[PDB]
């Protein structure tokens, strides 16, 4: 890999969100130990874990779960055996119970309490990135970008060092980070964002269909993944920042395929500023007919995108 991080999403944990605590084995899954040395030994460096807010925080700026936080360091204990790094994906939308971040019910500060509590769990921990929060939405780029900041700067205050990713709004896509159709961009709220860390990534997420969600296993054209990464792309190296694609996804055909290598060698073009990507997804619990699937399967064949993705790895 050109790239510093990459690797894939291990999708299960954040399963059913609707149900808390919900039960484990039935509700979600963490990932097996035998998943991170599979992706190790396709070259992949870079596990992205999805987890619920709710399940590790059972009560706002309340104590963690205990056995929550064990099922994330057995996790942790598998990724750093593969020599990979773990990215914590707190995967709520900007929600928690299915309120927004902004609201009475959950005002910005509870997620800094949040971070604040597993920086103090992971500071020492070279393995560990914190992803902040999954695709927020419903909530403008500057309210987004000050609960970011806040999120920042609790993390720093515990002393951790490590790297952080920061989404936008908008479901922080690429494709419409510099939009302002509908008022302030992310481009222009995260402009003012300070790490006094010095070690900070933007995360975005990128899809290929008509609209950008993932809901289809279309690529609207063989191009469309560079050409929708490409303003992001400026913003990064005009704020002298970096840049971490958290989430794409193409589907198996020729098409798609064209699109998928012509993204992954613009990321490697523009290694300046893309720190890595993480592909969606792997995990136990897909159906054998999700378009995205890399897991392998049970008689231990590779999936198709993996051949591609295994290239760049
Ligand atoms: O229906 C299967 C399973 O889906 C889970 O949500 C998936 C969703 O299917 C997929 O389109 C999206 O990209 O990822 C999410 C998982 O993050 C859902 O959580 C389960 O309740 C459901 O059984
Ligand atoms: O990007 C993945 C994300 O897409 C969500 O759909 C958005 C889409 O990203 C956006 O470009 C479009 O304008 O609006 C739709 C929502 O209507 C989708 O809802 C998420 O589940 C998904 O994770």
């Amino acid at each position: 890999h050109m790239l510093k991080y990459v690797g894939v999403n291990l999708s299960g944990a954040e399963f059913n969100s609707r149900k808390k605590p919900g039960t484990l084995f039935k509700d979600y899954t963490y990932p097996a130990a035998s998943d991170f040395s599979y992706f190790a030994g396709k070259g992949m460096n870079t596990i992205r874990l999805p987890f619920l807010w709710e399940r590790v925080q059972p009560e706002l700026n309340g104590p963690l779960d205990q056995a929550q936080l064990g099922l994330i360091k057995k996790s942790l204990e598998a990724a750093k055996a593969n020599k990979q790094y773990l990215i914590l994906d707190l995967h709520n939308y900007a929600t928690y119970s299915g309120k927004r971040i902004g609201t009475s019910d959950v005002p910005a500060g509870a997620l800094a309490d949040l971070w604040r509590r597993l920086a103090l769990e992971f500071k020492d921990d070279k393995a560990v990135i914190f992803g902040l929060m999954n695709e927020p939405n419903g909530i403008s780029a500057p309210d987004w970008a000050n609960a970011a900041q806040g999120t920042i700067t609790a993390i720093r205050k515990t002393g951790a060092k490590n790297l952080i990713l920061v989404p936008g709004t908008a479901y922080t896509g690429a494709h419409s980070w510099r939009s302002t159709s509908y008022g302030v961009s992310n481009a222009k709220a995260l402009e003012i964002l300070k790490d006094p860390g010095n070690n900070l990534a933007f995360e975005a997420h990128q899809y290929l269909d008509k609209d950008y969600s993932g809901t289809k296993p279309v690529c609207t054209s063989d191009s469309v993944g560079q050409e929708k990464l490409q303003g992001f792309t400026s913003w990064l190296r005009e704020n002298k920042q970096k840049g971490f694609l958290g989430e794409f996804a193409t589907a198996n055909n020729p098409v798609c395929d064209k699109a998928l290598e012509g993204m992954l060698t613009y990321m490697e073009k523009n290694s300046d500023v893309w720190l890595g990507w993480t592909w969606w997804a792997a995990g136990a619990w897909w159906k054998p007919d999700y378009p995205f699937t890399v897991q392998p399967g049970k008689d231990g064949s590779d999936k198709p995108q993996m051949a591609i993705l295994s290239k760049y790895a």
